[PDB]
């Protein structure tokens, strides 16, 4: 046969709100993105995943949708969206949109209607329950602070919201609701979108009766929220009624679920979703409370990647990324963002990202080596999630405001949301006004204009890597083997296909290291290296590595 285009594609994630402002209000928009398509095409991007672009009050920057058929006012008009679509097609590029249907905004007409009385036809489009013992219906906590149940004086009942209080969860147990969601998907699919990514797909099915979580379940409530008994039945129904009739690739953001459950969502035979977005790797060093970090090593990094790759089996398929809108900057998180190591570790991480088995997603700015932001106060964070931590940990006295600041500065989602650094003009050329979130001061040295014409820049390294992955089948769809899962200094692995085998070797330490190839394996050619003064000699049986050196080789 032949593998789907998405298996060998290189994606780029665009967080519109922080990509390019074209009208000075401080917020990125569609015209800004459209304006930059040549830039992304020049980088080598085959497809783009854009975060929510629908009408929204923005309590959660797009993830709280008030109208699924209207574009977000801040991003432009439907006309602008259409133009973006057309310009993408002109360049033979594809678009993947985010689909948020676990919950809607509390400003969506379905909710306004639903909440008005106990007897309207939209009551069951959401979850309404009586409280118990003078308290909420049960002990369900919300990811964004306090209880997941909010009382509404109009009826005396509580509505469910796993996330924000203004993000009431939709009721998938109601057939009419499901049908409205399907009609909604076709609306966008009919416009030609090539892919759909489903925000927290594993939480659609709620547990019948809403019994309290046990003390143990309470310790990782996210997991219990992915245990609805009708989850896969709904996902299968959605595929049968919708995707079965289209040519779009589907991807699921499997948030909170144990890795062993992943295959149920992506095994092509099950006819649910095509690709998986998991959190195991990107949160491999994150505490349960989500704002503390736990020390880990390369050994933990690779072993996690090893498990994730393994559950894709023969019929499944994974996405791979080191960054996104919900996590700290890749170079800061996995590399070394100190002035003297930022570029070297950034290039090394790029080598990892583009040689992994699965479909790579490059988050905007990582091609430049962008870092975390130097937050000084809790007020420097815009994120609703941080407010949630304050409510749950500072007001309850479990931690001081300074403790929260110290720790969340390294885990916050806002680290990834500061304006993309185009050049060194005001606000790194992101806007002519005041950015919605402060630009990182390091924009004077880290910016696209400065790296674009520099063949030694992190940008060029990514471009060269993308070019190379595109020309080497084994690097996309080939098998994967970790040479030594327990090694905490150097990450080395092979990718193979149709007799050809490649070797990737990446030094994660800021010191010289050595690597001996597996018995009987020899360097045949060097495809590329970063931070290396000399390529190995043909036939080499070992490698000498500089601090943070990376390389892709064809072996024999
Ligand atoms: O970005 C968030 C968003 O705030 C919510 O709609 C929930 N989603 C699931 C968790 C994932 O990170 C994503
Ligand atoms: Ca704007």
């Amino acid at each position: 046969p032949g593998a789907p285009w998405w298996k060998s594609a290189v994606f780029y994630q665009v967080y519109p709100r922080s990509f390019k402002d074209t009208n000075g209000d401080g917020i990125g928009d569609f015209k800004g993105l459209t304006e930059k398509l040549d830039y992304l095409k020049g980088l080598g991007i085959d497809a783009i995943w854009i975060n929510p672009h629908y009408a929204s009050p923005n309590t959660d920057n797009g993830y709280d949708i008030s109208d699924y058929r209207e574009v977000m006012k801040e991003y432009g008009t439907m006309e602008d969206f259409d133009r973006l679509m057309a310009e993408l097609k002109k360049r033979g590029m594809r678009l993947m949109v985010d689909v948020v249907i676990n919950h809607s905004s509390d400003q969506h007409e379905w909710f306004k209607s639903s909440r008005a009385s106990k007897d309207n036809p939209y009551r069951d489009y959401y979850f309404w329950r009586d409280g118990k013992d003078g308290h909420e219906p049960n002990n369900y906590p919300s990811f964004f602070g306090g209880s997941a149940w909010e009382k509404d004086p109009v009826t005396g009942q509580y509505y469910l919201h796993y996330f924000g209080r203004q993000q009431p969860d939709l009721n998938w147990d109601t057939p009419k609701l499901r049908e409205e969601l399907y009609a909604m998907l076709r609306f966008w699919l009919d416009k030609g979108v090539s892919g759909m990514r489903f925000d927290t797909v594993a939480t659609y099915s709620k547990t019948p009766g809403f019994p309290d979580l046990t003390p143990e379940q309470m310790k990782n409530f996210a997991e219990a929220y992915t245990q609805g008994p009708n989850l896969h039945r709904y996902l299968q129904e959605m595929h049968e009624k919708v995707f079965d009739h289209y040519d779009a690739v589907t991807a699921g953001e499997i948030f909170g679920a144990p890795l062993n459950q992943v295959p149920l969502f992506i095994d092509s035979r099950r006819k649910e979703l095509d690709m998986a977005f998991t959190f195991d790797l990107i949160r491999y060093d994150r505490a349960l409370d989500r704002w503390h970090t736990i020390p880990r090593t390369l050994a933990d990094f690779r072993q996690t990647i090893d498990k994730v790759d393994a559950i894709a089996g023969e019929y499944g398929w994974n996405t791979f990324f080191l960054g996104n809108h919900d996590n700290p900057r890749a170079v800061s998180h996995f590399g070394d963002d100190r002035p003297q190591w930022r570029e070297a570790s950034a290039k090394a991480l790029a080598t990892v990202t583009l040689t992994q088995r699965g479909t790579p997603f490059i988050f905007q700015g990582d091609e430049l080596g962008m870092t975390n932001y130097p937050f000084k106060t809790l007020q420097d964070f815009d994120d609703i999630e941080v407010k949630g931590f304050f409510q749950d940990y500072v007001e309850t006295g479990k931690a001081t405001a300074e403790e929260l600041l110290t720790n969340v500065a390294l885990t916050s989602r806002d680290n990834a949301r500061t304006p993309f650094q185009w050049d060194d003009s005001a606000n790194a050329g992101f806007t002519t006004g005041k950015p919605w979130l402060k630009v990182n001061p390091n924009y004077t040295e880290i910016n696209a204009a400065r790296e674009i014409g520099d063949p030694k820049s992190v940008y060029s390294f990514y471009r060269n890597l993308i070019s190379i992955r595109h020309e080497t089948p084994a690097l996309s769809t080939g098998s994967y083997r970790d040479i030594d899962p327990s090694n905490a200094d150097v990450y080395a692995y092979t990718r193979s296909q149709d007799g050809e085998t490649y070797l990737v070797v990446v030094n994660f330490k800021a010191e010289p290291r050595s690597f001996t190839l597996p018995d009987g394996m020899h360097i045949a050619e060097t495809l590329i290296e970063s931070s290396s003064p000399a390529a190995p000699a043909a036939g080499a049986a070992s490698l000498e590595l500089q601090p943070w050196q990376s390389g892709i080789y064809k072996v024999k």
